[PDB]
């Protein structure tokens, strides 16, 4: 079986003017031989193209590459994770309809779920989904969604993704899985019983810290159909123009997620015997509650992760005092960023949620990049040491 | 009084490392000074920039330069039309609440207002707007907004956007005015009275065929605040490249919608006395029900409009032996398209809502572009004499 | 007209594409070890790798090419790259070249530091006049590369009756004609062997693309161009000839208003009170305007003019509302410089006395703005 | 000392507007504040920019990042790699002087020296630069440089760039190494003795095979000044939207190289065993002759080399049968490519320099990218043992 370095540098499909990298077609609209062709393609027969928020080749092309990486039966590019997740949602929930997704989410996905999706009819529960239990509990007669994020954003709460599959496949609800902190690489959830997986591609799948975007994968022809029905008129695109620079971080996503998770547990390792870090969230360390779930239901780990300093003040000093990390949020580029979650990432979230979520003032978020190992462990240390 | 050519050719704002063209800013973050620069930042205070889906600098300078020509409180770039649409609606709209919407739209726009919103508990009723005192009686004690495209996609058929602005005013909803097929150049929805003005830019404000994007616009700052905290929830953003490309588009929208407008009408005139067109739907003609309304309420006119062959046969061999025209989708581009609505644009929408908009498979409509308006007759006029 | 013309270029669609696409690509893959050894050999159709051709870029080329009545047309990665590429594509040691006394400064530096070190001798002349061309000549002259009209001082040269001599006597007649544009100057048809532009300027037209363009009147004249571009490496990127071909879309709309927009603010500068004199070839009383009305079919809209002193000049430069203060013309906007110590600082002090630049001469290039606006901007800057 | 993982991903320079990517200057001019300020800056004096020709913010970040890996005094970035050849030999040797370059060169490179330099009145020889002792006996009163490429395109043929810089500093010649075919990351020719260091970034740098573009760097700010002023009049400039690309594909540099030397050594050992291989030229195995050169003179390899089957209809039945590999000119992608030099990238040789070049119809060149090992011999494998 070939391996998924050279899939993703292989992409199927036809090279176009025999051009070795795929063009990027910045073009609204396509050209009709005739009446009868055009009429055809609107009815969905035949093959080519009409206008490009119906689809476009270079966005195409992209959405090939993850829906063969996630084994998915197609995948649909989107303006932003944001995107992605309002898509993958309201494309299915209606009125009466009842959600129940996890607690500790990225932030705006909270703004979505507990502002937008209530004003629309839709119910929703947030609990705790490292608990099947609680999921099993908080069940109702018309719960048609659960919807994860696993390891959570920032806290890296891990939830049994296999164990709640099987109550969703019982009692006829879609599993929705953001896998955005961990990548396609290592966290594949239509394999674990998922039956849509999304990503924010502004994070690992890009890496270059450069495009905002969006991917969901769906299981059945039936389900990625259906979001690329909403697409069209809720309209979050890809632009041809990051689809291409999506494509192309992604040539190199295999080599940057090893880098990636191996500094990743080397910050973390480090992080957690030095007498300032009162604690290291990163679900690669056996200290870490749900370990033993990651570690089975995953290949490997991203590398953003939160640890606890002893005072709001000592973290400030040091966010603060870095030469290498860069303060600034996000997460997954090529380089090392860090930030506050309690005031930036998650200063919007409810206080109510804010309490559940675990989110203190003590609390920062580094996304370990690809720079060698020992540099970025010598700038953290340089900073904790400081007068 | 500065003209709007010189406006959009000198946009406000601070040249960024002194560079003459606005640079673009393909980047996802913004780096952060402190934690408190940071926090305040999220907390609106202070200026800068945190993420690109917030904002980021491309996108708010063509932000911009779109909100000077509206005489808008300030406006919000998107994917697409279709994101502009959506979060011009569904931003306001929720559960319990009534829309009055045009009977003839834009296709995809019929798809979210008749498949999406109900799914969502929003009532939605489409009626004839071009008649005030229907959009009267179609009112309910729920409804909140009236949603309109005048001239319609692809009738062309008008509304009165200023009476029916009254009628919102009056009865605390808002006027959402589609105004994609005229350009702001020509319409104005926020100085008739509305409350959002949209577009799908795709269309003529880029003008050059290679972008799809949107643009929303309010009166309002409470209004605009509110686009844009859906936006950044439902997630269609404009990218900082066709940003970049739908601002450099802009700078000759002026003189490319003057010529559009006067390339069209001339056109229109040529098909409206052939022996072979039955009718033209041009706003601009005298003949055209709802052309006093288009002339008081408008600075111009778009050049997309639809016209009538005798049977679907002609209209085929018509669409099919074009030498400059181009058969496609898609209108306000530089160079001239054309299209056939009822199994293309509109081949999706119910027969019921087809019946009432009067697209039939007779109907061909064609978007002048600016070329040679001679050339265009020329290849209409070679292509009807087969 | 031309607006037609550049909108339908020739050619298929790719994958039916309405915009063309672009290419960014280095290479091209082959079918077989025989097909991509014939495409090395020129036998069949396709392409290999984008410095030897680039499909978004020929397509851009195609345009010019259409527009010019060339043979063959090269894209480059600037203006100076086409000029070295049109000039030392076919001069070699030992030959001599005849160029305007006013030119653009880095062609200036071109033929007055680069071209001696490789051999070749080079004289600026007074092109204006047509006898000090053939006084000029000599057994060993192969080429005469023109401006006209010359930036910055619009100086106008007759170019068919230099065209003349240049066939009669075995030159090559080289043109860059990037103050007029191709809508209104087409040197192949008044006798040019080649004829170049910055397309960076009035071609593009939206001030965001550095680029050059090279037409030839033979089809072994652009190939040796090409050869020679092939070596030289000043190509244009394929976003870059994206942008370009997308600018040309609106050249000749915008060429009509540069124009008349030019004539308006020439004419207001020329009556004002503050301003000795006006260097716009579309003026009656500008030397050089019959030639100029003959041979071109309109005026770009770059142009000096002369004020009392240089404090003068500075003060009308430095209190500009909407004329931005920066070098290069031809966008969409207006842009005013001051040629002595900008675009034409570095020009040694004999051939600026000879080309008549002083500290006095301020250059503008007209945009596309309402006039009105940008004459009030100049009247306000001038009397406040 | 900091890694040059580090290093390229936190390149020296301010941020513009806070961004974290470096933004595009998709601009050709740049704003006066006031005549004086312009003025001065035509002079050189004070900071800031004119006009995209002789500096654009993107492509200067780019220009810094292979200055801080070459330890140059500063780079110049091209339209191609032959803007920066013709950029960096043309801006010094003028009528009179005289060039010894090796006479193993990448085929435009040939064209370029053979026919145009001695239009310019240019003396040229090309001699077999892996002997010290042909370059000694090639030298006259008036040789001004010597130009190398080293490991050279496309037989590898290696030569002693410290010996012969040797020379060229007794005797006042500038010292040329294009570094192409191993990249910044394994070839320093400036800590060799080299006097200019340049590439085709079209390779290795940019890595994505969507770009083509050039590097040069000096040692001194003198002639890397001298370099400049010829490309503010030859005009081969590299565009902002390129710089950005380039500078992004070399964000991953260091790793891809790790890979790629890697892939094209394993790969180099597994066709030296093959029945059907005459010989491999690749300067990493121990066979080739100046291996010992190569591997005191460089950190590492590239992974384009060149083989010898038994016969051209052996070498077409190889490259016709691949399914990993793409039948393409170029080198120094992601991707593996492949191609005949006798007929494609060296087919414009003069007979006699590819005699001399030993470059025969029995030759294939390899490019060995970044996929999965196994993938990449697999593949030759199935096609080397077709019926
Ligand atoms: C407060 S601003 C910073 C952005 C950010 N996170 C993003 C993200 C999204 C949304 O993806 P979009 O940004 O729309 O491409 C979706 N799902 C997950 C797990 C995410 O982490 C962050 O820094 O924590
Ligand atoms: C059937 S496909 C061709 C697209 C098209 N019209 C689009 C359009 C939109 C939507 O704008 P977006 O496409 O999302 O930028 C919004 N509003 C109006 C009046 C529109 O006409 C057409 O060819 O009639
Ligand atoms: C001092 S810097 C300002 C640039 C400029 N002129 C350029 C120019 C070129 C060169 O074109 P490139 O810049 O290489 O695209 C060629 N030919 C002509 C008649 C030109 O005017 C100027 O502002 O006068
Ligand atoms: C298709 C190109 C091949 N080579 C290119 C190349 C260049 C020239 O670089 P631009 O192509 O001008 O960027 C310079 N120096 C070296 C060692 C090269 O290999 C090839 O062999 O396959």
């Amino acid at each position: 079986a070939q391996d998924i370095t050279t899939t993703l540098l292989h992409p199927k499909g036809d090279h176009v003017l025999h051009s070795h990298a795929y063009p990027i077609f910045q073009t609204s609209t396509f050209c009709f031989d005739s009446t009868q062709q055009g009429a055809d393609l609107f009815m969905g027969k035949g093959e080519g193209h009409i206008y490009s928020r119906l689809g476009n080749p270079t966005v195409e092309q992209f959405e090939e590459m993850v829906c063969s990486i996630e084994g998915a039966a197609g995948s649909a590019a989107f303006g932003s994770g944001m995107g992605a997740i309002s898509s993958s949602t309201l494309a299915f929930l209606q009125k009466g309809d009842h959600l129940i997704a996890g607690d500790t989410l990225y932030g705006c996905t909270v703004s979505l779920f507990t502002h937008w999706l209530p004003r629309f009819g839709i119910e929703v529960d947030l609990i705790d989904t490292s608990d099947v239990e609680k999921v099993k509990a908080a069940w109702k007669p018309n719960t048609k969604m659960v919807y994860l994020e696993s390891p959570a954003n920032p806290t890296c709460k891990v939830s049994d993704i296999k164990g709640i599959a099987v109550v969703c496949h019982e009692r006829g609800a879609r599993l929705v899985v953001d896998a955005t902190f961990t990548s396609p690489c290592f966290l594949k959830p239509l394999e674990l019983g998922a039956d849509i997986a999304l990503h924010s591609v502004s994070k690992y799948i890009n890496g270059h810290g450069d495009v905002i975007g969006g991917v969901s994968s769906a299981k059945t022809a039936e389900d990625i159909a259906t979001i690329k029905f909403y697409r069209k008129d809720a309209g979050s695109l890809m632009a041809p123009m990051d689809a291409f620079l999506c494509a192309r971080g992604m040539k190199t996503l295999p080599i940057r997620m090893q880098i990636h998770m191996e500094n990743g547990l080397k910050v973390a390792k480090f992080l957690e015997q030095h007498e300032k870090i009162v604690k290291v969230n990163h679900p690669g360390l056996e200290s870490f509650p749900g370990h033993d779930i990651a570690k089975k239901q995953m290949t490997g780990y991203g590398s953003t992760f939160l640890f606890e300093m002893k005072s709001f003040e000592a973290a400030k000093k040091l966010m603060e005092h870095l030469k290498v990390c860069t303060l600034a949020v996000s997460l997954g580029c090529v380089d090392t960023l860090i930030e506050h979650p309690a005031s930036m990432t998650h200063a919007a979230v409810p206080e109510n949620i804010m309490r559940k979520q675990g989110i203190t003032p003590e609390l920062v978020r580094i996304s370990v990049g690809i720079e060698n190992v020992d540099d970025i462990i010598a700038d953290l240390k340089q900073a904790l040491e400081l007068w």
